[PDB]
């Protein structure tokens, strides 16, 4: 299995790594119908989403999407430094596939 | 997808943005039948609810309503500044649709 | 919907408000069969329970009872001041219906 | 209902109170098959388990077992003093039925 | 049942104990399809995974897999010392079976 987020990200099409090495600057979450999603930004302005669950997701990703939003909220609150994000770049904002945290 | 809470709010009828830039002053939660909801206030008296789940909501919103109540509780206990709330203004207290947190 | 815990409490029979304005002195939780409950106390000796889910509870209350125990746990560990409790005073210990936290 | 852990404990057979008045020294958790359990120890060497869910447990206990492991984890990480444990003493290590935290 | 992680680890084939006695250096999690997993590293370079739920796991392990990722995340964020990891060494990175935390 992948040793790290870079190797993981390279298993998928339409993905790229973002190297932030910074805490999350803003955390937004919505319960509005058809927009049950989270959005994060970094101080430089870069913005990322956790997509609404949809037909592009297999069933096993549903639990992981929920975990990711949990992760991002606690990371935000604790000011944890985000090392990298693996994202799908065929979406706007780019859609988070994975996160790594390291100080 | 929207890039921010103001753009997400504009996708819906009966909504408005409240810009708080302050921590939550009080957090109330109830398990009473037909009033399984949360209510928050800010120092200025502005009061908001997470609605009881009902026939207005679609299935995808159920998990999101639960997550929002989680978010408000931890925001309250950590003293996190709430930047904005997107709310439906056809309810009293105004009903939370989305929240943004920023330093 | 109610704007605050006092008005919420007044919608129900057999309830009262307790004003504590104090942190929780003790937190107790059990997984013993038929006693899957939580008990909290304050330094003045006031004792409250989160009832075991029963026939008095409607389906919508189930997730809220679980959330309440979550809330009491974290409130205890963070030493959060409890403002008021809305309780059913037709049970001993009085049974928690709602909680407000402020100050 | 019981007002405290000692009275609760006394409603069951094969139980005893252990008085710790101390934080948890170690926390261990496993996902290995048939050993999906938690183990905690105290600096006096006392060791306790949250048992693997089994045929002895009624349905209402399943959620409470999960909650207890959540509680022990957070108690460990926050260095919360454990007052007492109600345990079943017909298991080795003794099996937790209830926990009280104070002081 | 086992009283500690070493004894629990010994009950399984293809396992070994790693003694870290250190906080987690990095925490990675993914929601990408078929890679819904977590990876952790330590400053000595040691890398470990929580495997994707698969046909090697029994039902009872599914909740525990989810709990382990929760535990790792919060351990990382609180800089909790990890004492030992019980792992399967027939996977690369070695796959976490159990964790012990102690001061
Ligand atoms: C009802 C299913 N039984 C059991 C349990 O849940 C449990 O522990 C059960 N049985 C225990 C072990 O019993 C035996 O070893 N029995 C076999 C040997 C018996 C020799 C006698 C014999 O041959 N009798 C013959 O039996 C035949 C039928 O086979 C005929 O009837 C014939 O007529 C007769 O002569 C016994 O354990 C107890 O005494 N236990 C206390 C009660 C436990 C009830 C459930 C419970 O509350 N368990 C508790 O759950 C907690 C979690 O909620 C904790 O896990 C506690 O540790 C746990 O006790
Ligand atoms: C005996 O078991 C039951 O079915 N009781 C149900 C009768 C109808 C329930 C009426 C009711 O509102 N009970 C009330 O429920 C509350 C929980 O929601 C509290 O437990 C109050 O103490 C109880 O008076
Ligand atoms: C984790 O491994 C297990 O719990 N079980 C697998 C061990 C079984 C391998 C050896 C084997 O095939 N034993 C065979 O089991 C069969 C049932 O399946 C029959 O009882 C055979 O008589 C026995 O020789
Ligand atoms: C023994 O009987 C069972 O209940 N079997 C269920 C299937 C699992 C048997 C094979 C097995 O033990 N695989 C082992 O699973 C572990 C997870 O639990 C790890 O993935 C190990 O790398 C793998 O070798
Ligand atoms: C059939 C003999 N037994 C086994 C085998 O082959 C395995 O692998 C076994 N069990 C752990």
């Amino acid at each position: 299995t992948p040793q790290n987020i870079t190797d993981l990200c390279a298993e998928y099409h339409n993905t790229q790594i973002h190297t932030l090495n910074d805490k999350i600057f803003s955390y937004t979450e919505s319960l509005a119908g058809k927009r049950e999603m989270a959005i994060i930004t970094f101080k430089n302005g870069a913005t990322f989403q956790v997509e609404v669950p949809g037909s592009q997701h297999i069933d096993s990703q549903k639990k992981a999407i929920e975990r990711m939003k949990d992760t991002l909220r606690i990371a935000y609150l604790t000011e944890a430094k985000v090392e990298k994000l693996c994202v799908w770049n065929n979406k706007t904002p780019h859609a988070i596939a994975a996160i790594s945290m390291a100080n």
